[PDB]
């Protein structure tokens, strides 16, 4: 294998790098996998699409401007280039390599389209309509947006937006699902908590987070029980940034955050998806919980679950690993259909004050077709009324003992409309046994005399009933 001449990629040290600290992309590409017969799009403010690094890869049947109801997702030019951003993420999926251009995509030869879509008023209708492009042409689709945030927001997708995740993953692919690959908030500085993110807290999105350079949680990064795994982007000034196609055909080594991070995950997932065209959204993401790698991420909350895998909220399972991904792929055994197991945890409603456990042991829907001894995704669908939402921290503990933060305090967050059947989701669990005693505690992390009642606690559990691994 000859690894690519272009001049930047040099400084693409998140693939290229010789010292650990990278993606593993490379192992990938010289396993045969580059992203040949992929199709990955991007929602964003659009793509340019002549664009010297991406016209040779670029795809109209991936593209569309729903903010102008055209096939055209071409960027409009402004003085401040504003609407660069779709730009820079089409390059880290798949800029062209070998080309003597800027750098190189991490699936270099996959295909690359954008939706034009941010430009405008986006509404629930402008949101499903791009999330439904073309499912059946279209694998994978990266999207570096969501709720403001503030930390003080509490959103994710109306009906529309709704609907169409569940028509993606169900019948898109040719009924495998549709990818969604979903950056996990820029909130940090807010102290926002990206349980509060109904696009990234959704089962059907993958959810990716950051680690600067030298190994570090970003000033930006929003931890949460929702996320999956973590790529590198942008730190501090003395550490390096993401190296892509820039507007108006340049290149730039200078973009940042987790909108950075997302496209890179669904570069890695589109090497894999050519590594084994016949894996179902569900399968994709088992395969990122198996490989994904700890090492040399640092946090202060790295725990052992139930089946012996370090998770954090800042970073989930760990850096992606593109050449353990496509390795596993290959001969990955399709999982099971998807089990839900439903159980309402209350007899009465509870009131809050300073603090509230709720303990409820559950078969898990045991001597049922819904029976799950293997989690997938969990939900506590919680409502509630409280005087000052941010002043709530919200955890959930597994039987195997495995602590899920659903809701960190949020400063910001003055709110007094609680939480109206929020479906808290947590990865933290994945392949462990679900029955068993869940606790539930909901607190409260300020002084002051707040005051409220949890009404719903719906315990909701997906997974399967077969096919298990000796614990890691
Ligand atoms: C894809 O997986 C399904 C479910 O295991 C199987 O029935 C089908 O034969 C597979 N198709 C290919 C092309 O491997
Ligand atoms: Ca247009
Ligand atoms: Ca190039
Ligand atoms: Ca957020
Ligand atoms: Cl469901
Ligand atoms: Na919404
Ligand atoms: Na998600
Ligand atoms: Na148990």
């Amino acid at each position: 294998y000859q690894e690519p001449t272009d001049p930047k990629f040099p400084q693409q040290w998140y693939l290229s790098g010789v010292t650990q600290r990278d993606l593993n992309v490379k192992a990938a590409w010289a396993q045969g996998y580059t992203g040949h017969g992929i199709v990955v799009s991007i929602l964003d403010d659009g793509i340019e699409k002549n664009h010297p690094d991406l016209a040779g890869n670029y795809d109209p049947g991936a593209s569309f401007d729903v903010n102008d109801q055209d096939p055209d997702p071409q960027p409009r030019y402004t003085q401040m280039n504003d609407n660069r951003h779709g730009t820079r993420c089409a390059g880290e999926v798949a800029a062209v390599a070998n080309n003597g251009v800027c750098g190189v995509g991490v699936a270099y030869n996959a295909r690359i389209g954008g939706v034009r879509m941010l430009d405008g008023e986006v509404t629930d209708a402008v949101e499903a309509r791009s999330l439904g492009l073309n499912p059946n042409h279209i694998h994978i689709y990266s999207a570096s947006w969501g709720p403001e945030d503030d930390g003080k927001t509490v959103d994710g997708p109306a009906r529309l937006a709704e609907e169409a995740f569940f028509r993606g993953v169900s019948q898109g692919r040719g009924g495998l699902g549709s990818i969604f690959v979903w950056a996990s908030g820029n909130g940090g500085r807010e102290h926002d908590s990206c349980n509060c993110d109904g696009y990234t807290n959704s089962i059907y999105t993958l959810s990716i987070s950051s680690a600067t350079q030298f190994g570090n949680v970003p000033w930006y990064s929003e931890a949460c029980s929702s996320t999956l795994a973590t790529t590198y982007s942008s730190g501090n000034q003395n550490e390096k940034q993401i190296v892509t196609t820039d507007l108006r055909q340049k290149c730039t080594e200078s973009h940042t955050g987790t909108s950075a991070s997302a496209p890179l995950a669904a570069g890695i997932i589109a090497l894999t998806l050519e590594a084994n065209k016949n894996l179902t959204w569900r399968d994709m993401q088992h395969l990122v919980v198996q490989t994904s790698k700890p090492a040399h991420l640092n946090a202060n909350d790295w725990a052992t679950n139930g089946v012996g895998r370090k998770v954090s909220h800042s970073y989930g399972y760990g850096l992606l690993d593109a050449g353990a991904m496509v390795a596993l792929a290959q001969n990955w055994t399709t999982v099971a259909p998807q089990r839900k197991c439903i159980i309402d945890i209350l007899t009465e409603p509870k009131d809050i004050g300073k603090r509230l456990e709720v303990r409820k042991t559950v078969t898990a829907c045991l001597g049922e077709p819904n029976h799950i001894t293997r989690l997938e995704h969990a939900q506590a669908r919680l409502t509630l009324s409280y005087n000052r939402r941010g002043d709530l921290a919200i955890h959930l503990v597994s039987p195997m003992g495995t602590r899920s933060t659903l809701l960190a305090a949020r400063p910001h967050d003055y709110s007094a409309d609680g939480f109206n059947d929020w479906a808290f989701m947590t990865t933290h669990s994945w392949d462990e046994d679900p029955s068993g005693e869940w606790v539930l505690e909901i607190e409260n992390t300020s002084e002051a005399n707040n005051y409220g009642t949890l009404t719903k606690f719906t315990l909701v559990l997906y997974g399967t009933a077969s096919g298990s691994l000796v614990p890691r």
